[PDB]
């Protein structure tokens, strides 16, 4: 089978779910539910973490036949290669590698904030820096429909998740960046993406786990 | 020649310097130096961060003619592709992606600890977890000379850095894992690596920046 294992939240699995849907993959999900405060029990996961044959047990994981893959970027690249959704030219591969890692840094900046006990005090600093962050992505995208040019590739699924999560956080944040606004709309307008988003499989919320200060519900 | 820009420390540039040396690359280093405590003045970098033509200005960066690259993994992959130092088969590419990301997680775990003011109280937790972490890498390597099999590739440069840095931190940590010990020796014994390491250009210390509680010198 093809099985995606992750917590029952958006988190690091959003881009993977969207890519599985876009590629018309035949997959099922193993959803782990963290317990409520105060214990935030992880037993649903911990009771099988070491029983799945994973080399480096973690969430998310993808099982595809005999392939057992962890690390969200490795999972995305695996699916992308399977469906010819990677950068082709050297210049495209450079952009792909820069963006995969840059978007991960941006993702981690937001996650660090949203789990920080000092969230309320720290949020203004994040918001002050947000337009500059977005400006750099806007400049890089330029006039192209997708981040690697005319063809959609896996890094667009990363880009969508990170950019759209920032819109959930600060609704107006993309408004100053026409190309980013149009990118979100173009992605959500893709046939398989809009089909997914009208279905009960779509899991836009909670953004983060039960322990988060923001995005826990 | 190419320009490699980074702080005047080991940090995220160790694997890149080693890969540049292994590939006989012509390069010069632009070395930045941080100020002292408590402010850790970054002016030497910040005063030219936006004057270098980088799309997402950061350290490390690599300038190779028209190619201007940030994100350490992107720099490594760029050099690796140029010299056929990447996984070839699907299984090799999956291993490569898992390890690139897994080693980054390990790297960040040690850096998070060593930069934490509460270093002393937090150290036992890291050290107790270390054997498990290394066991997983040892199991994955098995009897192979290199992490992707019989061919050395860029992920070996990442592996060497992360494993050897842990040996600096905890001198005995690889002793229980003969294949990891032997891997370190094999990497260090490559002609071009050995020549570099025995030269004055090799920069094993400081491990981290001036802000670190451990490895700041
Ligand atoms: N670099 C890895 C990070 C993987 C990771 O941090 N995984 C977290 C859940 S997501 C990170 C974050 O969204 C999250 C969600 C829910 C709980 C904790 C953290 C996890 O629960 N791993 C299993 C384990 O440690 O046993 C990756 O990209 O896959
Ligand atoms: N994901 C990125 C991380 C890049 C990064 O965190 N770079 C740090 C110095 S290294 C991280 C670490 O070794 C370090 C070194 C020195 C000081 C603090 C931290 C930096 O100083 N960037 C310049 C900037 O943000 O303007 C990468 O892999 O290249």
């Amino acid at each position: 089978p093809m099985t995606l294992g992750y917590w029952n939240i958006r988190g690091l699995a959003h881009s993977i779910r969207l890519l599985l849907e876009y590629t018309d993959s035949s997959y099922e999900e193993k959803k782990y539910t963290m317990g409520d405060a105060p214990d935030y029990d992880r037993s649903q996961w911990l009771n099988e973490k070491f029983k799945l044959g994973l080399d480096f047990p973690n969430l998310p994981y993808l099982i595809d036949g005999t392939h057992k893959i962890t690390q969200s970027n490795a999972i995305l690249r695996y699916i992308a290669r399977k469906h010819n959704l990677c950068g082709e030219s050297e210049k495209e591969q450079i952009r792909e590698d820069i963006l995969e890692n840059q978007f991960m840094d941006s993702r981690m900046q937001l996650a660090k904030l949203c789990y920080d006990p000092d969230f309320e005090k720290l949020k203004p600093e994040y918001l002050q820096a947000l337009p500059e962050m977005l400006k750099l992505y806007s400049q890089f995208l330029g006039k192209q429909p997708w981040f690697l040019g005319d063809k959609i590739t896996f890094v667009d699924f990363i880009a969508y998740d990170v950019l759209e999560r920032n819109q959930v956080f600060e609704p107006s944040c993309l408004d100053a960046f026409p190309n980013l606004k149009d990118f979100i709309s173009r992605f959500e307008g893709l046939e398989k993406i809009s089909a997914y988003m009208k279905s009960s499989r779509f899991l836009p919320r909670p953004v983060f786990s039960k322990m988060a200060v923001w995005g826990n519900k």
